[PDB]
């Protein structure tokens, strides 16, 4: 029986998944995708590409309605009628949306055709993750929609400039993306929520702090850690939590509105909040670690180089710049890192960088790679430690 | 070891897939998708929704470049540089596109970092399947991009009318989709190619023609099969191929430009090409089978009913209307049929119909269901045989 | 490809086995056996039954030669010639024995046609486990060889009596097995070694000792645990190890030659060694637990009842008799417990007992079951706690 | 859940087994055995070796009772009581035997504790396969039981002589096995039934007869095929069935009592029955094929050589001796061929032979190997074609 075979595959892959760690589960998931793509018929390939688009549109509708938050806190299954009436949605529309969501596990449909939350329901109810989905819909979709004709009309240029990529066509503007976004209050508000998401694991799981410090002295009033564009300060928080007795100032640098949003959740002491624009010279002199997490991927080389050149003059011989970012391999890169590469090309003019590309960029700033500490697999994020050449 | 476990999973799934038929492979593939969604982390869920969008955009670029057709006819692996120079693409852009494509199996990357075709490459090189992907990009994505704000602005109405859905917002028109498309030659050209795709399997794999025929006589000069909106006439061609000895007229009905396109590949004899607008009364009297394949799903009830009411007066007691279309279940419907439902709601105002919904529609035309012959699984397509009530 | 499928099956089963515990691995192993028997051809079934016999005979030869102990301490693969010369075996005989052993994993053969130890090699090198294999060869096989003609000659009687079973035919004696064995020094010597094997896990893994103890007082000088026929005293040793702070006498009871063998490995204090024949009245009065592990399975009902009736008069109201033995289910019993049943029927006239059969036996002694604490699965061993009725 | 995992393993291995051929299923079965042996605990290893012995003893009892034949023709499940009364067995004995048989799939136990035939029940009801099991019990078991002490008392000699192996100790005789068996009427009767079993597949599935014949002419009255020790003549029958129009005499040679038993099932014409002792000179001169299937494995080299030397003088340059027998590999031999090797060593003084060992034996008769045609895997049986040197 087909049904018996399918259920047996599910049982065995679930047991295997439970028996490994998060990195092993990520490897299994990538293999399931690869299997799916190799076993689909030609028609199925086009149907998948045609319809998987629906998920973000329907998640955006569920978010607008508050459906995922509401379902995540219901204690019993809800009918489509009950959901429609509670959330202010046409009843037939709600029923069709729910049937679609259940078919892609965005909710669960029960045997009596009522609806309960799934793992994905709970995910889309989390503010920061919801904001990620909303960002995909309102910022990524339009640049991807513009990219093919942008490239066709321009005879397939290498994209190298944040002011000359698909974003300008998609939003009918000559501004670059970051400048334009700063003029759009609802879009800024969504980024504020997005910053509350904290990725796990983080670089402290493999960063050999005591080894990298050696005999470094914090006196007088030297900074241990300067978190440049640190957002809510998650890296500073985790550093203080893991090494509470390590001397040295721990400093969160960001723009004033982000620092203001960070205050409610920062510790009352031990982490300084310092307004600082990272396109301007670094004020903190001689720090041990100048930390850039998921900053430089958003900039083409010219701008990324300028960000580094604003830090290098503040370094002493013991200082290090730590770039915590994606490091895709030379070959066999996975969809999460190549897809990111295409999206940030189209919106930002930037790119994912291999280790050798990071080293070439840093050498232009007078920096040499001393160590690289991977902390996620198989898609690699790593803390790259650079010193003055 | 975890690599070894992943390779063993692939080996076993590949072997189970080869030991079943196409319907069993479709069930396995849906299971792999369900497993993937249940094993992903919350972050991975949002990453997948954010990035799976990239595939249609990049497939559209490769189609514009002629990459898939070129790679499918190459006899040896090609470097990114070779492909970029041949196709007229910036070398860095080409390399980045190819790395993304290899990561989603749109091409395959070799250990030498060169590129060969995959199953998906070959699929996207086929004109009719390529046209389906291009249709998703240029027609479906704009209406899905418009749907959430359309619904929000209108306070979530049940969509019931082809003239009042997301299409009018997406394309800034008051026309319905079909009327607007007829004014857009480049889109018309893509639909012309899309009509050359023939779906497999088809209803003749399970339709018990001799049983449904009974003792119907083709004498003196009666019509066996009238293919209403038959496109290229594939159903007529397959009918004559499978039943070469059954007498009676076999008639392809469509609009003149489509009949003209059909002529080159119709048999030289045995199939008549009759121009006929199915919004007007059916001219062929007393045919055994009036066949509507994938026609009525494109219309809301009011218009679908009109199409049926145009046929009913031509029927005699032995005539049957055969609706060949999707028949999703009452519960547990799959993503291909619910995703289709959301898309045709958004572009056409129409809907997928369960068996009970098909029967209710047909009853309004004075028709009763006699038999239903499924021919695909697990997503249901079936030939529904209706007679006069 | 079929090689690849077989390797993938091994990889997946090995991984599932490592992800569970010993009871789950035992369930997997029984499943593999059931699969083997259902997939074999009729010829293969007869070949398996004909040849699996070879394993005990060849293990007995390797034990005689000292092969398993020698190979288990070798640091490099050994050739057949090296092993034959070292152990004093004909070179061709040795090579043929080793090829047979490697084919059933009793040793492993390398790609260079040399030999190293396997898990089974190490097992057969352990004195107590080796002695179990030697017991099967010299005591069990003769009684199984005699059983079919014993039954045929006697017209298939229910075997009820230790003095009238297959043992008397096998060994040409009118003595019962236990009485005969006491006259056979080489067999006695093997049993002495077999007693040093300690089974794992044991009842203390699940026995809720503090709950069963309640408020029992060891004062003034009462007995906590009387191990009746305790052999080397493993239960006493493990009890004192797990419950080092529970007061009360812990007493090992057995016959003098066995107590003398136990002395070298008993703790220096805390466990008394008391000679006692369990066919005579229990001398220790009012103990909390009188413990019988794998004793009563060796006796038919009449004699097993006598052993219990010898203990009952020593019991006070808080005393309990704890039978630790096999408890096969009413249906679906596994080969280890039914194979044991046939063997002890044939040698000893006794039987495995279900829970209901244990309760019926104990009721004849005036005892009632209070609790049953399973500690192995799927083959059931359990500590059954009985009190005065 | 363990039960869910185990059921899923069973489902997947059954589906994989169905999807391959008989040789692939044999490979899966050997892998399941290997998995079982590597995953068992040390105690489980000794319990398996101790108890798997029970299967042949209990099958012999079921055979004596007629249980397997009776159950194989019952149309409903039978209780132990019904079986006991019908077959003349003590009721408790029958119930215990059935529980044991069900635990090793020799019968099936139902949920209401009644009994139905399994695949193995049906196998043990087939006369020739039943006779194989009975042969294992009455002829193989005693020589295996005698082998360890035979080898110990003789200081581990290479066994090379049919008159000096374990058989003489086991049966207290100076005769060799074949001579002694010919004096034992019940044992002869069992061999008569055993000869009715026909192994599948056979050498004609891969033997390129037309290629090996070339331009061979059958005139005058030449023999195509002389089946030396051909038993019931299955090889002659299959040859005539597959090549009905091939000229040349087809001759079955065996001893008179076997030829007599063969007459009832031989074709009425086209196969000659010729009494002939293969320890005497071959009477048929110049035959194309002198065929020896499973003959020479039963003889030490000296006797096997004599059998060949009785044929070689009858050969002309076109004649071939075809040895159809086991050809174990140089390394990695499987249990069915090494177990056979140990059994025939112990009973017959003979041995399994690798290809190189067959060639060394045949060269002593003045023969050279021209071709070898395998027809079973992974345990190899092959038709080896030899010509005069
Ligand atoms: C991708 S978020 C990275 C946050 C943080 N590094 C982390 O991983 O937890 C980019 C951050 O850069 C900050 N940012 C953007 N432009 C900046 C600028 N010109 N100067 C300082 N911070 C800036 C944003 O406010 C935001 O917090
Ligand atoms: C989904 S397509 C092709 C379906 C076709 N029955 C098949 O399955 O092979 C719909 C068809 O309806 C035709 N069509 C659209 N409007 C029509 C009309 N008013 N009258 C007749 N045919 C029409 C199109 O030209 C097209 O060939
Ligand atoms: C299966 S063995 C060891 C069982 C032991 N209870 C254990 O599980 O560790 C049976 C024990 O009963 C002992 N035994 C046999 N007959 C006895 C008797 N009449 N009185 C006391 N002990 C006896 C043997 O000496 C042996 O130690
Ligand atoms: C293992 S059976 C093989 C039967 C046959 N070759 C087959 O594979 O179908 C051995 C055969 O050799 C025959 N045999 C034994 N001794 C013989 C002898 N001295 N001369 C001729 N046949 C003999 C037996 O009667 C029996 O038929
Ligand atoms: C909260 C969880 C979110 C899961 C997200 C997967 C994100 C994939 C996504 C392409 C991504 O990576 C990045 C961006 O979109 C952007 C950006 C920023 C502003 C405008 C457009 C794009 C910058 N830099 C990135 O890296
Ligand atoms: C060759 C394979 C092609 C796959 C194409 C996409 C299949 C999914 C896709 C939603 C689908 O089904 C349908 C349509 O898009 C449309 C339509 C027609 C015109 C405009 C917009 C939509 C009508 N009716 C449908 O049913
Ligand atoms: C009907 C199905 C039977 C399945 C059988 C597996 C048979 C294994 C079995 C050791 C085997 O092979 C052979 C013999 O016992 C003998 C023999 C013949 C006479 C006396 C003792 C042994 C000869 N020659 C063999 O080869
Ligand atoms: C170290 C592992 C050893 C495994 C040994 C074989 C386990 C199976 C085995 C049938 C078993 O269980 C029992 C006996 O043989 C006997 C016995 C004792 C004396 C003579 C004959 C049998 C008693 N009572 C049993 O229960
Ligand atoms: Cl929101
Ligand atoms: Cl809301
Ligand atoms: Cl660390
Ligand atoms: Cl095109
Ligand atoms: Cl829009
Ligand atoms: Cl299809
Ligand atoms: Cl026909
Ligand atoms: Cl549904
Ligand atoms: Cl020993
Ligand atoms: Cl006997
Ligand atoms: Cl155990
Ligand atoms: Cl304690
Ligand atoms: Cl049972
Ligand atoms: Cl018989
Ligand atoms: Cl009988
Ligand atoms: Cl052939
Ligand atoms: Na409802
Ligand atoms: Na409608
Ligand atoms: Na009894
Ligand atoms: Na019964």
């Amino acid at each position: 029986s087909n049904a018996e075979t399918v259920a047996a595959i599910k049982t065995l892959i679930q047991q295997l998944a439970q028996s490994t760690d998060q990195f092993g589960r990520a490897e299994i998931n990538d293999a399931l995708r690869e299997l799916q793509y190799s076993l689909e018929t030609p028609f199925d390939t086009v149907m998948r590409m045609s319809l998987d688009t629906c998920q973000v549109a329907v998640a955006r509708i569920g978010s607008d309605l508050g459906l995922f938050k509401h379902l995540s806190q219901c204690a019993s299954p809800q009918s489509a009628e009950e959901l429609a009436d509670h959330l202010g949605c046409g009843r037939e529309l709600m029923s069709r949306l729910l049937r679609y969501m259940a078919s892609v596990r965005m909710v669960q449909q029960t045997d009596d055709i009522k609806y309960i939350s799934s793992n994905i329901t709970q995910t889309l109810a989390v503010p920061g993750l919801e904001a990620g989905m909303r960002h995909a819909f309102e910022n990524l979709w339009p640049v991807l929609m513009a990219l093919p004709d942008f490239l066709a009309e321009r005879k397939y240029p290498d994209i190298v400039d944040a002011k000359d990529t698909a974003f300008q066509k998609a939003f009918n503007t000559d501004q670059d993306c970051f400048h334009w976004l700063a003029t759009q209050p609802t879009r800024i508000a969504n980024f504020k929520v997005l910053l509350t998401d904290e990725r796990t694991p983080n670089f402290l799981s493999t960063f050999p702090l005591e080894k990298e410090l050696g005999s470094w002295s914090a006196e007088p009033e030297k900074a241990l850690f300067v978190d440049i564009g640190g957002g809510m300060g998650h890296a500073c928080i985790r550093l203080r939590e893991k090494y509470p007795n390590q001397p040295g100032r721990v400093i969160l640098q960001d723009l004033p509105p982000v620092l203001q949003a960070a205050q409610a959740t920062l510790p009352l002491s031990g982490i300084e909040s310092m307004p600082h624009n990272f396109h301007t010279p670094q004020p903190v002199q001689g720090a041990k670690f100048y930390f850039l997490r998921l900053i430089l991927r958003d900039f083409p080389d010219h701008q990324a180089l300028e960000i580094l050149q604003n830090i290098v003059p503040a370094m002493d011989a013991e200082s290090r710049i730590v770039i915590d970012d994606g490091v895709p391999p030379e070959k066999g890169a996975r969809w999460a890192e190549t897809g990111t590469d295409i999206c940030i090309m189209s919106a930002l003019g930037s790119k994912e960088r291999t280790q050798r590309q990071w080293e070439e960029l840093a050498a232009k700033a007078g920096l040499q790679l001393q160590a690289l500490y991977q902390y996620t697999w198989p898609v690699v994020n790593a803390a790259m430690v650079f010193s003055l050449q």
